């Protein structure tokens, strides 16, 4: 079961790569609600800019904006600088399509 970019079909992740709960409903400072699925691994993304800790939803992690490497759609964030695990992907579920 493969996760693709909803806009262009870019290969992003797999159900097998979900990181357990795997679903987190969060809000950013602009009040936008994101239903975020955590993945151990993802591909086909472009990480833009430098990591930031500001308003991180996950204690001990910095985020980098993750675009679809193909169409540039915002699919979520790469998280790093934490412990167990050091890195993971928080992807916006409704911006993916499952096979
Ligand atoms: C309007 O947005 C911002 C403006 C300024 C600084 C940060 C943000 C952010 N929006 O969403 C983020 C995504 C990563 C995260 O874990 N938490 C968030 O809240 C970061
Ligand atoms: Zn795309």
């Amino acid at each position: 079961s493969i996760f693709r970019c909803r806009q262009c079909g870019q290969t992003i992740s797999r159900r097998d790569w979900l990181l357990p709960d795997h679903e987190h409903v969060v809000f950013n400072p602009a009040g936008m609600i994101f239903r975020v699925w955590c993945f151990s691994l993802a591909q086909g993304l472009r990480l833009i800019g430098a990591p930031s800790g500001e308003f991180s939803w996950f204690k001990g992690y910095d985020w980098t904006i993750a675009l679809c490497g193909q169409c540039g759609s915002h699919l979520g964030w790469h998280y790093e600088g934490g412990s167990q695990p050091q890195t993971f992907f928080g992807l916006i579920k409704d911006r993916l399509a499952e096979g």
